[PDB]
């Protein structure tokens, strides 16, 4: 039942790179008002890999306060370490999330076997919340086969899969093998094609600023209005071109700033600031998005 | 006017692995009768890189004889040699094909300038026929930037682009920059998602045995009937699943053999024979495709 | 003067997966006694990416306690966060390490400028200790070009380069551009070839169990005995062949366990344990290394 | 006894892009006089993949005619087709070649079983002539594992391996497994390290203009003069640095032109010219290669 359009929450930092809590609550509220189905918290987009476990627990707790039962809450609880994820998995329950998630452990080369035990351990610590297996070869460098994906997605406790892959053949194969699985599209750029291939919904960072567009694409496809599904996608794509040039996280934070949601558009070092040349475009887009 | 669902044509060899002229013709006519929009001849699917120029020119002449005027005919004329490519391009004009096409020359690491001059030299020899730029990084090993792709797609005399890539963000990007461009989807497994992302047609190998499902998806999307564009794409993928186990060129030749179109389902060595274990499955496929 | 045969220190854990302090001191001392030039501490081998900052900081303290003034001591301070890296860089200075080192930040795609800034930021925090730029493309995913390596190596503060790469052409180009640069060979299996190509020392994990052999390779080549240099290199490769099968860190921790250096040969989950079939081979290896 | 330092011959063309037999004869003679142990004809360096069988068979003739008895002779006979390869294998024997060689067929993805079969067929047609497996992952994109290489290297009729990989751990596992095997180092830039890892000689393209330097490295390691072995390799590497700038084949033919050996220094298209700006240096290189 945790199927839908969900924003991969950005984590606002202040001038000295400390977590900015007011803008977090603010971004959460903004995201709710916009009409998004839920929030995926603490993932790549939430700059998790550049924060401590306690900073991560903090953000989890705050978005929980803010988000109770208004929307669906999902905690990316993953670290390279099983114990650390298990700790975050525990907090997630404590704070009342609806599920927990974890990237396939990166950097060190682990065996599929060790990946499966890792998921199992977290699911165990999640004490009840379903798991959302997180696939993203680009960043994790972990290449999974369809067989391995069938095995992972069948572990008891696993309730959904976040496909952050542009392979839409594999997308249809996964839907083919698992008709009832909540399969989420990870690349915003190909959202419409991912849904025609079998995704139920999607989790994305650009959902923070024009979430209604993606909600729009689903409506158009459900009604067979393909040309307007194509219109919304290309409009989303002209934004993604810009964001990729400016750097996605920082660029997103910038627009959100011009929308008076995020006090400081800073990402944490080693991320660098947005190039001044890009502001004109970013303010113009912040303005326009207030459509 | 190169828009359409066009079959990437297999070339039948006899028991002594020499060209089988009777089955080629049987295969041309089979396609024509299947209502395919046209044929792309002499490509990878055609085992072109395992034949001599003469053998290649021969199939050109034979399918022109059989096809000229009934359907659209594109000639894959590319070799690693520019000189040889030109020879085949001149013959394609001579034989009366509607366009000429060529893979980015592979094996040696040429430069993009080198690649541009290469297409220029052939376009020339094609003495009037539109060039179809054929992108297939997988097999060729050439990773073209979208900027690079724009330079080629706008090179004087170029009329289309065979996108054999699964990168569908890049599909919509090309469509966005070139709204009047004939863009063929190259990976059958994602045909429907390719069209949605931008392709206006496609050239694929599995069209030889089920060209109608592919033409059906085009219809279903035009209609706004996604549920059946999906039903059909999964019907195609179940086939592709099998074909990949057995070997796509030999498995297509086998299913077509059981369909009484091709005499010997042999590919040239180094390709090997279909594993007998799959013969009963392919036998079955041929049978049910006579639907 | 940070040239030499340096061991990449393993960090021993107990039954509960907590740092095993006693075994660590024992391991620090084993290396000292085996005659190694120094220790590189808190690296990949040291499972730094699977422990906390305080743990990492703990290990640095203890090894500085144990080995200060006895051998060269380089601290891997690296993290994804520049701020976390800065924290540990300041500690390394406080405990009295000789150099500070940092992997190119991973997971997120950072620009080369962002990488330079990252090193500058850490170098600043090291307040005087030189920096050993650590190039490990396979694990990190950061493909640096030679030019990029030339820039990073010329940054004020940088005194050495840890080339954990098998490209031995780039090894001599680096040596050719930088005659005074300390250039450590990162891949133990190619040690002898790496010294022939320009490396002047090396840092390696296997140095923990048979450091005396790489010392021999350095002696051999200096003395022009390529017969023993090859003799030792194949002997080392025979063990490496094994370790790769068993899993390198765990495999090495088991060998040291049978050498009575390490109490519990465990690695932190996600790593699984050594497979029972390797026990007799490792047991037998540990016994013959007592040579 | 086909252990040695073999030059991968260049194939000279005329202004018209046809063969300059006059210069080929001169090239063969120049390498002989240089002191090369043998010649490898019709490989990538001999622009074989941009030549017809007849042109390749013609080059096989003229050099057998010009160098039989004087030096060792190895005909590269590989084509993607087993048949075209077999045809050339037969001619190699006919013209009296010492050995035969074939690159792992490329472009279409073939299985290992298919590769083994291909080699057997060629081995069969060379009717007694030993086969030199030609491994070159970079240009062919065929990735063989150590086990696969072990199987190829033990196929009956196989006499040697041309290792065109910079993986010097693999070099030594091959030497370790097969102590009697003739192992040719394929990357000129790492020749000295390739030999210290296990190779007994090399087949390289830069040998045409400075083969003596490569003989000197063999002499150097033989005598345990690693210092002059290193001096020599950096001399070779500075040439390689430039050559990679100009384009290696075109650049080789140009210095050879300034050396009077090759009349016209063209490569066949798709290769373009040496950019005008390199002429001075290449001219200068040839000037100094008269050492």
């Amino acid at each position: 039942n945790l199927r839908g359009v969900m924003a991969a929450l950005l984590t606002p930092f202040d001038q000295q790179q400390a977590l900015d809590k007011a803008s977090l609550r603010r971004l959460v509220q903004f995201n709710i008002q916009q009409g998004i189905d839920g929030l995926y918290v603490g993932g790549s987009t939430g700059e998790a890999f550049v924060q401590s476990l306690s900073e991560r627990e903090q953000v989890l707790e705050i978005v929980a306060e803010e988000g109770k039962g208004k929307i669906k809450l999902i905690a990316h609880v993953g670290c390279v370490t099983t114990a650390e994820s298990q700790q975050l998995a525990a907090s997630a329950k404590r704070y009342g999330f609806d599920a927990v998630s974890a990237v396939t452990p990166f950097y060190y080369p682990f065996s599929f076997e060790e990946h499966c035990d890792h998921y199992r351990a977290i699911i165990d610590s999640a004490d009840g919340l379903p798991m959302v297996v997180y696939n993203i070869p680009a960043l994790s460098g972990v290449k999974l086969t369809l067989d391995q994906i069938n095995t992972l997605v069948t572990l008891p406790g696993v309730g959904a899969l976040k496909q952050t892959s542009g392979d839409l053949y594999q997308m249809e194969q996964i839907r083919r093998e698992h008709p009832d699985l909540v399969l989420y599209n990870g690349y915003d750029e190909i959202f419409a094609s991912g849904l025609l291939a079998g995704a139920d919904g999607g989790i994305g960072s650009t959902y923070n600023i024009m979430g209604w567009r993606y909600q729009g694409i689903v409506k158009a496809l459900k009604e067979g209005d393909i040309q307007t599904a194509q219109k919304l996608q290309t409009e989303c794509n002209k934004v993604i071109d810009l964001l990729i040039k400016t750097g996605v996280f920082r660029g997103l934070k910038t627009v959100l700033h011009y929308m008076d949601v995020v006090s400081v558009p800073l990402c944490r070092k080693p991320f660098g600031p947005v190039d001044e040349k890009y502001q004109p475009e970013l303010k113009a887009l912040a303005q326009q998005l207030m459509q």
